[PDB]
């Protein structure tokens, strides 16, 4: 099995910047796609960006053009670069893992790290 730990949360500065970082540890080699979702205060857990093994990614349409997702395979770890922040991009993210035996869910969920923007 696979751990995974976010970082890198904070508080910004409506129209500042942020880099999430989320490593994985154990068993690597069991790893699929990867993702970010987020749930803010009141609201329902929803994906925000994906990044399979070879690098095909997607996006909601509400972050697109202002994230971006990536990975560096050598650190075991995968990024959120978030841009241009919104008051309503403040909330819990988590970084997620497809287990390849286990295709089409997510298999590992990290703690979540706060993200609060202000106005």
């Amino acid at each position: 099995q696979v751990q995974l730990q976010e970082s890198g949360g904070g508080l910004v500065q409506a129209g500042g910047s942020l880099r999430l970082s989320c490593q994985a540890s154990g068993n690597i080699f069991r790893i699929n796609d990867m993702g970010w979702y987020r749930q803010a205060p009141g609201t329902q857990r929803e994906l925000v960006a994906a990044i399979t093994s070879g690098g095909s990614t997607k996006y909601a349409d509400s972050v697109k053009g202002r994230f971006t997702i990536s990975k560096d395979n050598a650190k075991n770890t995968v990024y959120l670069q978030m841009n241009s922040l919104k008051p309503e991009d403040t909330a819990v993210y988590y970084c997620a893992a497809e287990d390849r035996h286990r295709i089409g869910t997510v298999g590992y969920w990290g703690q979540g790290t706060q993200v609060t923007v202000s106005s």
